């Protein structure tokens, strides 16, 4: 129920300031864009239902992965705690602790996340189905707390979703990098990577028959109108899914129907947007085998296990010091 630890190392006036920050650089910029950790807003709803897409693969492979392998998995790491690098809501988290359990390893549940709430629920719903279970859970941003995870036990350290994708190369390496610094001898990094392969099915999962991503990707709008005073008209806006296949990444944008006058407000800031204009929201890498090990190796991590489905669509590493 009630048992718990909870370190918190964000406050909501800094959230606030780095939205101001974030808003203002984006939206001046020569070729506008917004960070997609702003999508986040209690917009979580909408990726939760984006996961149950027929075109959005990615949630059910990886799923499919760990329920058929998850017991191999945990025998290879061999860890008695589990670093979930997300909030510990998924149906993934517990094919984990479960595998964990079965093999009489699990003493700790350790979820690092943005939101505190958050974190108190998955606590109490993963404390109620594996009593004794230590629970530390850390409210920090992945890219600068990551020194405030524990260091107790043998570790596991999770990052799924290819949530890592989101990341451009050089903060890709940087995270990885140091990630890496914190993990001792024996500890291990459980990594999913969303893979290359046709480019129609890739747009397709970013680009719903249903509508839902693009309103997701519009949400960011209504995020920005909320908490900055502005006025941008959602309705003016059109939902974009490109494939770029010089950086094999998926991106999202928006694009103007027409001339937009947008005044944020809360920055003393008029924005223009001419019809046409497409403003970059999010990017989602895609990664070739090969060259996940690479990456891995650069940050000072050996690949040691490589999982993935029979269509070859994502990959699972476990990698280790
Ligand atoms: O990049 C993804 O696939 C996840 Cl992390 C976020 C997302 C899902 N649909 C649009 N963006
Ligand atoms: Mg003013």
């Amino acid at each position: 129920h009630m048992a718990l630890s909870l370190a918190n190392y964000l406050a909501a006036d800094s959230a606030a300031e780095a939205l101001r920050r974030d808003v203002r650089a984006g939206l001046t910029a020569t070729q506008k864009s917004l960070p997609p950790k702003w999508f986040y807003d209690a917009g979580s709803d909408l990726f939760d239902q984006i996961t149950r897409l027929p075109e959005y693969y990615p949630t059910r492979t990886e799923a499919q992965i760990l329920r058929t392998r998850s017991a191999e998995i945990i025998s290879a790491a061999g860890a008695d705690t589990l670093v979930e690098l997300g909030s510990g809501t998924s149906e993934k988290t517990r094919m984990l602790l479960d595998a964990m359990r079965d093999a009489e390893l699990l003493r700790r549940f350790i979820p690092f996340d943005v939101d505190a709430g958050v974190l108190r629920s998955a606590g109490a719903a993963i404390g109620a189905e594996y009593p004794g279970i230590e629970i530390d859970a850390v409210c920090g941003d992945f890219e600068e707390h990551l020194g405030k995870i524990p260091h107790v036990g043998r570790r596991l350290v999770v990052f799924l979703g290819s949530t890592i994708g989101n990341l451009t190369p050089a903060p890709r390496a940087e995270f990885l990098s140091t990630l890496a610094d914190t993990l001792q001898p024996g500890d291990s990094l459980l990594l999913g990577t969303d893979l290359v392969k046709d480019t129609g099915r890739l747009v397709r999962a970013y680009d719903d028959a249903a509508g839902v991503t693009a309103a997701f990707n519009r949400n960011v709008l209504a995020v920005v109108n909320r908490e900055l005073s502005a006025d941008f008209d959602l309705d003016a806006f059109e939902h974009v899914a490109k494939w770029n296949s010089d950086e094999e990444r998926i991106e999202m944008w928006l694009r103007a129907r027409t001339a937009q006058h947008v005044r944020v407000a809360a920055l003393d800031l008029e924005v223009d947007f001419a019809a046409g204009e497409e403003m970059l929201t999010e990017v989602s890498c895609k990664f070739r085998p090969e060259n996940v090990v690479a990456e891995l190796a650069e940050a000072g991590l050996r690949q040691t296990h490589w999982w993935t489905d029979p269509a070859g669509d994502f990959g699972l590493s476990l990698a280790v010091r």
